[PDB]
């Protein structure tokens, strides 16, 4: 296989489907990562995770710079290695989460320095250094290190971030470049900015297309504007991207959030305890209506928790803080994602995708 | 299969290696059982509590008729069903925990009344209750009610505990009996008593052997009088029970209290979070030492941990607090255990476990 080939195999409005090789492995899109935070996808073994249909993970850098350290890793070998997952990882830059978690931090055009929220110790993030930790670890999809812009942002203050992430995408590249082995064996996405402001995506857009990544992130979303809100930003700012490379939305969406990226050109998409997904919605195995419920999690589904076990035995397993209860639950939810993205991916295949759509959302949401 | 059919293949010693055939599977002997208590073995899918070589569970009756409750489990089809396991289970009686666990317990001939450690809810146990409950649980081998005798006690008061357990056993006996459907295709054993004094614990076997069971526990022991004490006490108390009838040692044995047991003619043990068993004796995972150690929990172990997972990437998962440490270090001690089992079975077949006992020794403490 290559280092990386994006190839579209069958196109329905904005919607695509096809493959991304890469050394590791064959990645189906339109593809959800499962997320894996300090080395592990929660309460699963990666057998588990790969059983359900997962071609590629996401691994977290701000966890694992904080816990074990991206050197230690190395040392043992790398973190497929360490975790047991042999196929394609996603990192994050390190970034989003440094914001988010951790103490004392301190921004500069040079990067951010920062307390760990674990221990007090004192870390620092560049574009180098997110890039090299990325290396460490042995990743293969690496995202380029950026500055995010709260929701809601001052129209100043998106273009003061989304300009310093561009300055940031072009060092990110350049030093991806200059590490020989990374650049040969692994793929560099780049991640646009802008907030909900037209002007601002397309100006990121244009830097990021000058600079060339193997892929493009819609970052800055799902951080509180609300689905409408994403899907008018997506609306606009997915076209921007060049068509012939990956398009990966960033953070959780729920299912119906992942139809409707898909229907505006999204590829790849991540998303990190009582609450199950089946598709008539979600339910809340913890409600007592549950209790003496012999039905699986979802009459459909595939996994093997809906196969062998009951509502009436997780909604118990749940309740009683079981660890079999959040092993279960996990799998099944992300079995059922997996599910999900194949009927999406045979949909776009056969071009019935956009019903497709239409039956979901008046099943899931009825 | 039978109901019931204990079998001896081979013995040296006190010691005796064979098969306990019933409805749902054979076990082999001695025997270790996993402890299911809310319904589940920690950590562990049935599946995998299997693959470790476990030929039988046990349930804590206790745990399950507070949550989810009997009746529950039964109009749901049963634990086996609930829980996905369909080999033989053992049930204890709910006795001790009540004793260890429970509220405002209030003591009688008739039984013990008792509030739940969880919800404050009262509830009531008694040599009938008991095994009703059992039943209702669908249980293979049915433990008999008994009143424990705390450690240390004195002579009088460890003679009126274990001369109400023989009331209770005869009691037990009679509900169970009187019961068509359990009494064709589940077991009774029954619980020897007395503490640490020979003469009760032979009026006890002698109590025991008139009514008769299936199979005949020591109860009383592993309550804090130490290996020394223990193994004293089963070196008079196994032989007073009938020799042609499994002999199930209760309450967790480290791996030389199962060794130093099975010497005195034990054929059944159980046993209920960093500590890792080794052939070489227990670790501590979360020592520092472990933090780059790339070699498996034990090096001759064949468990699925040990083939896939170094020390340090358990280090790391323990040390963090994640799931999926809790899954493999359970994987892999239980996985031990049977190990222990089976290499304790096939030494006495070939008539050299008494060297195994020494090798054992040497090595474990070395
Ligand atoms: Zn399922
Ligand atoms: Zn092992």
């Amino acid at each position: 296989r290559p280092r990386f080939s994006f190839s579209i195999a069958a196109r329905e409005g904005k919607a695509r489907t096809g493959t991304i090789e890469m050394k590791r492995g064959v990645i189906r899109t339109p593809a959800f990562m499962p997320v894996g935070t300090a080395a592990t996808v929660k309460a699963l073994k990666p057998e588990t995770v790969r059983a359900t249909g997962a071609d590629i993970i996401l691994g977290n850098t701000y966890h694992l710079m904080l816990r074990p350290g991206a050197e230690r890793i190395a040392k043992l070998g790398g973190l497929h290695s360490f975790m047991g997952w042999d196929r394609p990882i996603l990192t994050d830059s390190g970034g989003y989460q440094v914001m988010s978690l951790s103490s004392l931090t301190k921004q500069s055009e040079e990067g951010v320095t920062f307390k760990s929220h674990l221990d007090g110790s004192r870390h620092m993030l560049s574009p180098e250094r997110s890039i090299e930790i990325q290396h460490l670890l042995g990743s293969d999809i690496v995202m380029a290190f950026d500055e995010c812009t709260p929701y809601p942002a001052t129209p100043s203050r998106a273009a003061s971030s989304m300009e310093r992430s561009m300055r940031w995408a072009k060092r990110s590249r350049d030093a991806f470049d200059s590490r020989k082995e990374q650049a040969e064996n692994a793929a560099l996405f780049g991640i646009q900015q802008g907030s909900v402001f037209e002007n601002l995506r397309q100006q990121s857009a244009d830097a990021l297309a000058e600079i060339g990544f193997d892929g493009y992130a819609v970052g800055g979303l799902a951080v509180g504007e609300g689905q409408d809100e994403m899907f008018r930003v997506l609306d606009f700012s997915v076209p921007m991207l060049p068509d012939d490379k990956p398009h990966y939305l960033m953070g959780c969406g729920k299912p119906d959030d992942i139809v409707g990226a898909v229907e505006r050109g999204i590829d790849m998409f991540d998303c990190v305890n009582g609450q199950a997904f089946t598709w008539d919605g979600p339910i809340n195995i913890r409600n007592a209506r549950f209790s003496e419920d012999l039905k699986p999690l979802d009459s459909e589904c595939h996994c093997a928790v809906c196969q062998k076990w009951s509502r009436a035995y997780i909604h118990h397993l749940i309740r009683a803080g079981e660890i079999l209860g959040a092993m279960l639950m996990t799998e099944h939810n992300i079995a059922f994602y997996q599910q999900l993205m194949q009927k999406i991916r045979d949909s776009i295949s056969e071009g019935r995708f956009s019903q497709f759509a239409q039956d979901f959302r008046a099943r899931y949401f009825a």
